[PDB]
DNA sequence: TTCCGATAGTGGGGTCGCAAT
DNA sequence: CACTATCGGAA
C-alpha cells in the first residue's frame, strides 16, 4: 500500500498516439510532493518548509499525491517557499491533489479517484483550510481529439502549464509511464526560435563515486573533481536576440562530435530550439536543439 | 529479427544550504 | 525538466 516511487509522465509529441477515451486534468506547474507519513518531494526526501509539510500532513491523507503551488506566484517564487527551510510561514499557498493510492496500487485510476472524490464528502473541512488550499483535480472525460485540443485551450486560457492524459484505466506506476502504456501523459506547447552561437563548452563525463538513492538508482556526485573533459561538445552558448544562455540538450552523439570537430566554423551560425515559454525568468526555460540554420 | 521498457548518463535554468571568506 | 545510448526481454 506505500508508493515504492512516484507515477512519472511520458511527453505527447503526436496527438493521434492518444487513445481514447481518456480522462484529463490541467497540468500544474509547481513541486510535486505525496503523503508517506511526511510531505516528500519527487525523490522521495521530505519538504524543506516545515509548515507546509506540518499543514498537508494533517489535511491529507496517507498516499495522497500532489503538487504545491502559490496562486499569482513566479514558478521560482513557488520554489523558494517549498525548498526553504522556514522556521515558520504564514503566506497562503495551494495543493493540487490529483492521486491517492490507498491500499491496492494496481487499481483503476477512475477508482482511485472516485476514493478522492468519496473522501472530501466524508472530510469537507480539508478544503476550507484558511492558509492552504487544497484544490482536487477530478479527471475531465474527453472523448476525441477536437475535445482534448478544446480542453487544452480552456486550460490555458485559466493559467494552467498545460493538460495531463490518463488512461481511465490506467493503475498507479511505480516508475515513469511510457507513450504506449499511455498510463500518464504531459502536453506542452514549445515555441520554436532562433539565436547565434557565440560560443561552444566541452562534454564532461562524471567519474565521482558511483552510489544508490533512495529508490536503488544510480547516485553520482556533482563534484568538479570527478569531472574529466571529453573530447565533443557539451553545450553551446547562443545569443537569443539579446539574451545570453545555453543549449545543451537535443544533441546526439554524432553531433556533439561534429560541433567540437568545427567548433570554430560553426562560431556565428543560427540554430534553431525550442524552449517553454511559462516560468521562464530571464532566459528561456527548458532550452532543446533542434538544427541549424 | 525488431520493438519497447528500464537505466545510466549528459545537459539547461534557477534556488537553498552552508562552510569558507 | 529534455533527451540519447544501451541492454536484455517481449512481440
Amino acid at each position: 500500500m506505500a508508493i515504492t516511487k512516484p507515477l512519472l509522465a511520458a511527453t505527447l509529441e503526436n496527438i493521434e498516439d492518444v487513445q481514447f477515451p481518456c480522462l484529463a486534468t490541467p497540468k500544474i506547474d509547481g513541486i510535486r510532493s505525496v503523503k508517506q507519513t511526511q510531505m516528500l518531494s519527487r525523490t522521495f526526501k521530505p519538504i524543506r518548509n516545515s509548515v507546509m509539510n506540518r499543514l498537508l500532513t494533517e489535511l491529507l491523507p496517507e498516499g495522497s499525491d500532489g503538487e504545491i503551488s502559490i496562486e499569482g506566484a513566479t514558478f521560482q517564487d513557488t520554489t523558494s517557499a517549498v525548498m526553504t527551510g522556514h522556521k515558520m510561514y504564514n503566506a497562503k499557498f495551494s495543493y493540487y491533489w490529483f492521486d491517492y493510492v490507498t491500499d491496492d496500487p494496481l487499481k483503476k485510476y477512475i477508482d482511485r479517484v472516485e476514493d478522492m472524490k468519496n473522501y472530501i464528502t466524508v472530510h469537507p473541512h480539508i478544503l476550507e483550510h484558511a492558509q492552504v488550499k487544497i484544490i482536487p483535480l477530478i479527471p475531465v472525460e474527453i472523448n476525441n481529439i477536437t475535445e482534448l485540443l478544446q480542453y487544452e485551450r480552456d486550460v490555458l486560457s485559466k493559467g494552467f502549464e498545460g493538460v495531463m492524459i490518463r488512461k481511465p484505466d490506467g493503475k498507479y506506476k511505480f516508475g515513469r509511464s511510457t507513450l504506449k502504456e499511455g498510463i500518464l501523459l504531459k502536453m506542452k506547447q514549445f515555441k520554436d526560435a532562433e539565436a547565434t552561437i557565440i560560443s561552444m563548452t566541452a562534454l564532461f563525463k562524471n567519474t565521482n563515486t558511483k552510489t544508490k538513492d533512495n529508490f536503488g538508482y544510480s547516485k553520482r556526485s556533482t563534484h568538479k573533481s570527478g569531472k574529466v573533459e571529453e573530447d565533443v561538445m557539451g553545450s553551446i552558448e547562443v545569443d537569443y536576440d539579446g539574451v545570453v544562455f545555453s543549449i545543451g540538450t537535443g544533441f546526439d552523439a554524432d553531433q556533439r562530435r561534429d560541433f567540437w570537430q568545427n567548433k570554430e566554423s560553426y562560431i556565428g551560425k543560427m540554430v534553431k530550439f525550442k524552449y517553454f515559454e511559462m516560468g521562464s525568468k530571464d532566459c528561456p526555460r527548458f532550452p532543446v536543439f533542434i538544427g541549424i540554420r
